[PDB]
């Protein structure tokens, strides 16, 4: 079997991707964003406390005769960007695309934290990552991918994210079309549970390639692309009047500037992200200073291929016995 979505944007800037997922029977459709840096499918619900909801779509599984409480189940989990979410966990039917996965674990939110409250256009979250950081207690569970593999033509997901425009989200087969020339696979390490892979180094603008190592995630969760220190410097070099703000919290740069594009490698290949897709637009409106959109990870403690990097590919999630990530340009 295979499965198709369409993702897309949910805001001007690109900030996170939903997709649109029918959970239940009758079908329940909520807008949840595909993370392939974590492992829980959550969503707000009927159980999620009442003030904490603002505009998005429940999960009401009270509705759906097809959910069965997981007894005793529950879950917590925090994200890099400090937000939180928690609840119980129901088993139901899920389908992507037209791709159906029967006793799927949907936990269900008693608490979300406010960054989450303020987005009325995410209903949840669907984990792509490994299911080893699943967070449901006592009994782990599996991602939908997990869940769906054996049964997929080809044990793989594809990510296609847009730039400001809508993408895809495809399981169990690579669309030849949706790519041009050749795929390039790298090695992945489940170590730590993500996407995990090393990018053989990057070039700024029209610049010549520097050849480093530099392991890091693919994150559709991540809206930002964040690498080490000395690369960040590299890029906004590049850029008249490009300075790290403490009080904004990183690069800044002036609305009026052009910024160059930045490449990362994928072993022998390039993949090219166009300076466009690295402005994030004012600090608040009607800011002359705009925010950039490659950022420094020092203190985050890993360096993260979010959108920014992974909309300007093609990007084959290869969940074989030995996993490993292609990227392609398109």
């Amino acid at each position: 079997s295979t499965g198709s979505a369409t993702t897309t944007p949910i805001d001007s800037l690109d900030d996170a991707y939903i997709t649109p997922v029918q959970i239940g029977t009758p079908a329940q459709t909520l807008n949840l964003d595909f993370d392939t840096g974590s492992s829980d499918l959550w969503v707000f619900s009927s159980e999620t406390t009442a003030s904490e909801v603002d505009g998005q779509t429940i999960y009401t599984p009270s509705k759906s005769t097809t959910a069965k409480l997981l007894s005793g189940a529950t879950w917590s989990i925090s994200y890099g960007d400090g937000s939180s979410s928690s609840g119980d966990v129901y088993t139901d039917t899920v389908s992507v695309g037209g791709l159906t996965v029967t006793g799927q674990a949907v936990e269900s939110a008693k608490k979300v934290s406010s960054s989450f409250t303020e987005d009325s256009t995410i209903d949840g979250l669907l984990g792509l990552a490994f299911s080893t950081l699943n967070t449901v207690s006592p009994t782990q569970q599996k991602t939908f991918f997990d869940n769906a593999k054996a049964s997929l033509d080809s044990p793989v997901f594809t990510a296609d994210l847009g730039y400001h425009a809508p993408g895809t989200y495809n399981f169990g087969f690579i669309d030849t079309t949706a790519y041009t020339g050749s795929i390039t696979y790298t090695a992945v390490s489940t170590k730590q549970g993500f996407w995990e892979w090393t990018s053989t180094g990057y070039a700024v603008g029209s610049g010549t390639f520097k050849s480093t190592s530099i392991d890091g995630i693919a994150d559709t969760g991540t809206t930002l692309l964040y690498l080490p220190a000395t690369v960040v410097s590299a890029y906004w070099a590049q850029v008249s009047g490009a300075k790290s703000s403490s009080s904004v919290g990183g690069y800044v740069f002036p609305c009026s500037a052009t910024l160059p594009s930045f490449t990362f490698g994928v072993g022998s290949a390039r993949i090219v992200i166009p300076g466009d897709y690295i402005d994030f637009g004012p600090i608040s409106t009607g800011s002359s200073s705009c925010f950039g959109g490659i950022q420094s990870s020092a203190g985050i403690g890993i360096n993260i291929f979010g959108d920014v990097a992974l909309k300007a590919a093609f990007v084959v999630f290869n969940g074989a016995t030995t996993p490993t990530l292609g990227f392609a340009s398109k």
